[PDB]
């Protein structure tokens, strides 16, 4: 019972020493292909598990740091999880304040909590394990529970044998033994020893991190083939065409259909299209293509024909960033040789061409440093005076505020709004606009306010009603697999009461079903 004490007792955090002091060769380590070798491997492992489900692959993110505490890190219970205690801990936990968590600090905290017990489940073991090994040594020759020179060499010979290089002249060794004893002690305390195993699990992690980044057994050759067996089999084997490629990242799905292409000189696409049924075609299909690349084949879709599909228009034009568009805008000259904003202008009017095409030039300026207080009030009272105040609605005015701000200055811009006006900015749309133009305007704004509930809120309208939109579904869950999608969920279970796996499991059924569930990530 301790959660209470878990986002405080984390001291002032303060790889360089790692490969300097005592520096294993690189060609060593590289031309490198046990208990506590074990954890080490465990405490690195885990932390990539998820720090590479969304954005950057390499730091763990608000929802991707909940999801590991939940899942891996049990042992503390408590009242179950939290909000404010947890984002304190998060934020104890970001020495760096880049909002994310990196290895670095990821250490900081294991360090931290094997101080504290010093006194899945298989994280919670390699911490027992530290401990029993340290503990093992440390209660032997000298001082109780307190690592001597002599039970330190022991416990570093057989324990971490690995680690030592093939020769080990006794000048080296107690070159390491007194860079240990950063104390002055001339033993080890249990600090020194978790300082110890962070340098270890850094220098692991450069490794891993970087080059070579196929640690994780990632031969694109080797899944190639088992596709193409999966593909010449009886019936095929969709199932391992699944299992594999919708758990690959996009770029390592790329790496994949390249490496197919260079075997059997059929691009991968063209394979499983010619091999595959209906929506786990469509699913599989939209997995190859990049993001870029899907973003505007959808677009193109929306555009491509007699009428608009408005909604899928709306939906990636108002959930993509300046980033984002700019990729997309460029793919799409590429692919279709002809410009996004030319088929947007030339497949919808007035003033929602208007909005699509000011949205789609991926302008949005920056979210900046400072709060323009001034401009947020001004800006909430102009959204006033141009919709619910006049006879009629300034569309130009709405434009314009909601396309060029930033996105939080424009979520503070919508609180103050609601200061001048008795109905909220969504219901203010509703009353002052019809249509298209309502339907973008309330996008945009869900989009601004809160992204993951926005797409929770589409998944829940695809899957509720008699069947599935499963076009929209799909086009979700792949487009946001590697993005939001762990935030995407906690939105959906808090809204609905269900796990979004629950509702993809009810709606959907076969190998489809599991690879939504798949690109899902797991239940809640
Ligand atoms: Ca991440
Ligand atoms: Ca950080
Ligand atoms: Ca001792
Ligand atoms: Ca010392
Ligand atoms: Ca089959
Ligand atoms: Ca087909
Ligand atoms: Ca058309
Ligand atoms: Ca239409
Ligand atoms: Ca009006
Ligand atoms: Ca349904």
């Amino acid at each position: 019972e301790t959660f209470s004490d878990l986002w405080k007792l984390l001291p002032e955090n303060n790889p360089s020493q790692a490969m300097d002091d005592l520096m294993l060769s690189p060609d060593d380590i590289e031309q490198w292909f046990c208990p506590l070798e074990k954890a080490l491997d465990v405490m690195v492992s885990t932390f990539h598990k998820y720090s590479g489900k969304e954005g950057d692959k390499f730091k763990l993110n608000k929802s991707e740091l909940k999801e590991l505490l939940t899942r891996e890190l049990p042992s503390f219970l408590g009242k179950r999880t939290d909000e404010a205690a947890f984002q304190k801990l998060m934020s104890n936990l970001d020495s760096n304040r880049d909002n994310e968590v990196d290895f670095q600090e990821y250490c900081v905290f294991l360090s931290c909590i094997a101080m504290m017990c010093n006194e899945a489940c298989p994280l919670e073991k390699a911490l027992d394990v530290m401990v029993s090994t340290f503990h093992k040594y440390s209660g032997k020759e000298g001082d109780k529970f307190k690592l001597n020179k002599s039970e330190l060499k022991e416990l570093l010979t057989r324990e971490l044998p690995s680690f030592l290089g093939k020769r080990t002249d006794e000048a080296a060794f107690q070159k390491l033994m007194s860079n240990l004893d950063s104390n002055r002690d001339n033993e080890v305390d249990f600090q020194e020893y978790c300082v110890f195993l962070s340098c270890i699990a850094m220098m692991c992690n450069e490794f891993f991190e970087g080059f070579t980044s196929a640690y994780t057994n990632f031969d694109a050759e080797r899944d190639a083939l088992n596709i193409e067996t999966a593909i010449k089999t009886k019936g095929v084997d969709e199932v391992t065409i699944v299992n594999i490629l919708t758990n690959r990242s996009n770029e390592q799905r790329q790496d994949i259909a390249f490496a197919y292409q260079r075997r059997t000189k059929k691009e991968l696409a063209s394979a499983l299209k010619s091999a595959l049924s209906g929506h786990l075609e469509t699913v599989i299909l939209g997995l190859l293509k990049t993001p870029a690349q899907y973003d505007a084949s959808e677009l193109k879709a929306s555009m491509k024909g007699l009428g608009t599909d408005e909604d899928s228009l709306i939906e990636i034009i108002c959930s993509r960033t300046n980033q984002e568009l700019q990729e997309i805008n460029r793919v799409y000259k590429e692919m279709y040789k002809t410009d996004l904003e030319k088929d947007i202008i030339s497949d919808t009017s007035g003033d929602f061409r208007k909005l699509m095409v000011a949205l789609a030039k991926g302008r949005r300026a920056e979210d900046g440093s400072v709060i323009d207080y001034e401009l947020i009030d001004q800006d909430a009272r102009d959204l006033y005076d141009a919709g619910v105040k006049r006879k009629g609605t300034d569309v130009p005015k709405w434009i314009s505020i909601m396309t060029e701000r930033s996105v939080p200055h424009l979520q503070k811009v919508f609180d103050r709004y609601k200061s001048y006006s008795p109905y909220d900015m969504l219901e203010s749309i509703r009353k002052e606009v019809k249509g298209d133009l309502e339907n973008a305007f309330l996008n945009l704004v869900q989009c601004i306010q809160n992204k993951p509930l926005y797409f929770a809120d589409r998944l829940y309208d695809s899957m509720k009603g008699k069947g599935t939109r499963d076009k929209v579904l799909i086009r979700i869950m792949v487009s946001r697999s590697e993005v939001d999608m762990l935030k995407i969920r906690s939105e959906f279970k808090r809204k609905y009461g269900k796990s979004l796996y629950y509702y993809i499991q009810q709606d959907t059924k076969g190998d489809y079903q599991k690879a939504l569930l798949y690109l899902c990530g797991g239940d809640d």
